[PDB]
């Protein structure tokens, strides 16, 4: 659309944002996010996904995935779509606005510099990641020149940080995606 | 606004018009001038005092323009640079503005990008960034730039994006000051 910023969502992602879901444990939240990653890969997207949850209830607010290529938008990273769709559902730019419960971002990989800033501005009070930055860059993706000690930057910003949650599974998905990135047809892929 | 099958960021009349009107501005100040014009209309359209536009670096052909639409759009990622770069990619049918066969693109923005936009610029494919107001000018009216890397400018140049700042700074600050006063 030339009259607005329009990022369509693949069916699976639409399903994820339509069906009520509650996941109490961190492993439960991250496990669901990893399901979206495999499904995004199957839906022509990057091996990345994230979701916004109510930190104290585990209620899924919104889910997002990498749609850069099919979306014709380099700003379409998982964290950004998840944060935006969440803000659109709660009808506010601040997920920390008076009246709403604390929000948490559960992302399959540590945020690049762009999404890093996106998180700080989002209003979320917590960030939980799976794959470390080195894991993402090991298969080719660039995290960008994030400020030094970005983690300490978030905490000082009142944003608690956690990483490595279900890292092994997150890494397995990053590597299978990489094992198909090529152009030579692979029936196994 | 809010949707189920998509993230839809509506645009106000003037911005829609700006994204569909033929406009070729060769000189740098010409481009920055138009952009500051968008700032004003945006302020009147309930948006923040920020705007940007992507241009064909050498011909000055306007490709797309964006403005801060955070509050009215209920989206903290809706900064001038994000939308402009995003709508430019939409109009050129690609996520990479440096794609082969595509002309070099430039993002003329009213204020220096925040840590977030900093990254968007890097992943956008643009090869040039021209800014009017400086970071301290932005911070001087209550707008945060977030924790950017040490020497974000060198960070952009190291990646093939030449940076120019201070262009029409004074004219842009007058718009920042007025926005702040109201
Ligand atoms: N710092 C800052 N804050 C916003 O909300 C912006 N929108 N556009 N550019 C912007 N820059
Ligand atoms: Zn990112
Ligand atoms: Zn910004």
């Amino acid at each position: 659309m030339n009259d607005a910023l329009h990022i369509g969502l693949p069916p699976f992602l639409v399903q994820a944002n339509n069906e009520p879901r509650v996941l109490a444990a961190p492993e439960a939240r991250m496990g669901y996010v990893l399901e979206l990653v495999r499904a995004n890969i199957a839906a022509d997207g990057g091996p990345f996904a994230a979701a916004v949850f109510e930190r104290d209830s585990g209620l899924l607010i919104a889910a997002g995935t990498n749609r850069v290529v099919p979306g014709r938008c380099s700003a379409a990273h998982a964290a950004i779509l998840a944060l935006s769709l969440a803000q659109a559902k709660l009808d506010t730019h601040d997920l920390s606005a008076d009246g709403l419960p604390a929000c948490e971002l559960v992302t399959s990989a540590e945020p690049c510099v762009m999404c890093f800033g996106a998180v700080i501005w989002s209003g979320v009070r917590s960030l939980v990641c799976a794959a470390r930055s080195d894991d993402v860059e090991a298969i080719g993706f660039d995290e960008g020149p994030r400020p030094e000690n970005w983690m300490g930057g978030l905490e000082a910003r009142g944003i608690t940080v956690t990483t490595g949650l279900l890292r092994d599974a997150a890494c397995a998905l990053l590597r299978e995606y990489n094992a198909c990135n090529g152009v030579i047809y692979n029936a196994r892929c």
